[PDB]
DNA sequence: GGATTACACCCAAGACACCAGGCACGAGACAGAAAAAAACAACGAAAACGGCCACCACCCAAACACACCAAACACAAGA
């Protein structure tokens, strides 16, 4: 939940996500990129 | 090859990504691969020349005998 990775406020209008949130976003991007290889051309040096 | 190295408290100071090559789409060229034909192997049909049996005659093989030579028990010699 967001409690484990809360955001914060820089100057009254700004927020950066916690490290875990950006890490989870990167994991999601990696997952979707994986689901973009077994659906089309993939010369075995991109799947790995 | 990692992993740990006093405890509490105070203050100040700076940053809170910018910018550059990859995915998609965006089009050519030999290579990844597919289609064809002509000189590659064989077989059917004709021609005549090489192969088989005669005919054939002169040259090599066997018998007879010659003289000649190699050879083998033993009467004699010998230590």
């Amino acid at each position: 939940p967001p409690q484990v990775r809360p955001s914060i406020a820089m100057d009254e209008t700004t927020q950066g996500q916690d490290d875990l949130t950006h890490k989870l976003s990167d994991i999601l991007k990696a997952n979707i990129n994986v689901q973009k290889l077994e659906m089309d051309g993939s010369p075995q040096h991109i799947i790995n």
